[PDB]
């Protein structure tokens, strides 16, 4: 069958942590007052939860409060866990508090508020500068929760809240988050489609916290080229194609030899033939004042088909590309 795989980095950091940090079904949730929350307006809905943006009574600050559903109902104590584990970390969203909501009956965890700059504002403006100044922040995030044996494995623009006000930027979402524990076979059912790693597009259950690279390295391809998403597949298959006409089918083939996996044979009448394209093939005018050699080579280290020689998060923070950003 498959070959197994483990991560390059922080494979140990589980098993040298107590039980009590990643056996998050042995948490005991210590429940706050829903008293102190005043609901103020709602800001979103989506299969797992209703977000509401909220004051907090007792000190008039603003706050985000996550009513969870009852689908999310069941799996709340590793979102729990992962989160108060992780708290005070860089660029990692604060839980300030647990609580029952009284008309659902399920948890409401209550958030630091982001004042959150338009989506389509930040993906428009910001310059050449800014998306290194931004990627910087996001691999503090990143590295942080890599080191503490935590994949995130929804990495995407929503899930990324910045003020650009006050240039500070937070990794939010942690309700698909894991912990990472070498040789463990994983859902393949997680991130956004565009954002999925070849990893989970073949069916490659024992990946690790490079999924999360490959994530980072879609978001930006597709901010540097100005091609929202940058791989835009119509479904999980297409999805797959749209990859390998940029990175080609011969290190498709090679990845799945490596790690002995059998690509579902709906793959052969989709999938063709094509090389690897070079990636000064996706530059053009509107997009030259974000592209620079380094950008180039930089994401060519994170989009790569073998989820093992993607750079780790650590390494991205050495690469020349962040060099103009101020430290
Ligand atoms: N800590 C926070 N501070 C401010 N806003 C937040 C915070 N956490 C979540 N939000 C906002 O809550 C809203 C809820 O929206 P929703 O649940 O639909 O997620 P989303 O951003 O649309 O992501 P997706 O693309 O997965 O739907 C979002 O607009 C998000 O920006
Ligand atoms: C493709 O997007 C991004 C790509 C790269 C970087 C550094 C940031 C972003 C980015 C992150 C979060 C938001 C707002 N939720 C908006 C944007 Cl444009």
């Amino acid at each position: 069958g498959p070959v197994p795989s483990r991560a390059r980095v922080y494979t140990d950091v589980n098993t040298h942590r107590p039980s009590e940090y990643w056996d998050y079904e042995s948490h005991v949730v210590e429940w706050g007052n829903q008293d102190d929350y005043q609901l103020v307006r709602k800001l979103g809905r989506g299969k797992y939860s209703e977000v509401f943006e909220a004051i907090n009574i007792t000190n008039n600050e603003k706050v985000v409060v996550k009513i969870l559903k009852p689908v999310a109902a069941a799996k709340i104590k590793r979102e729990i866990k992962i989160l108060e584990n992780l708290r005070g970390g860089p660029n990692i969203i604060t839980l300030a508090d647990i609580v029952k909501d009284p008309v659902s009956r399920t948890p409401a965890l209550v958030f630091e508020h982001v004042n959150n700059t338009d989506f389509k504002q930040l993906y428009q403006t910001l310059t050449d500068y800014d998306i290194r100044f931004y990627m910087y922040e996001i691999l503090k995030a990143l590295d942080y929760c890599h080191s503490m044996g935590i994949m995130h494995r929804d990495v995407k623009p929503h899930n990324v809240m910045i003020d650009h006000e006050h240039r500070k930027l937070r990794l939010i979402d942690w309700g698909l988050a894991e912990f990472y524990h070498p040789g463990q076979e994983y859902n393949v059912r997680v991130a956004s489609r565009y954002f999925k790693g070849p990893e989970l597009l073949v069916d490659y259950q024992m990946y690790d916290y490079s999924l999360d690279m490959w994530s980072l390295g879609c978001m930006l391809a597709s901010m540097i080229f100005r091609k929202e998403p940058f791989f835009h597949g119509h479904d999980n298959y297409d999805q797959l194609v749209r990859i390998a006409k940029v990175l080609g089918t011969e290190d498709l083939y090679d990845y799945i030899d490596k790690y002995n996996i059998e690509l579902d044979p709906r793959f052969n009448d989709i999938l063709g033939r094509h090389s690897r394209k070079r990636w000064e093939r996706f530059v053009h005018s509107e997009n030259q004042h974000l592209v620079s050699p380094e950008a180039l080579d930089f994401l060519d280290k994170l989009l790569r088909y073998d989820h093992q020689s993607r750079l780790t998060a650590r390494e991205a923070m050495e690469h020349p590309y962040f060099y103009t950003v101020v430290k």
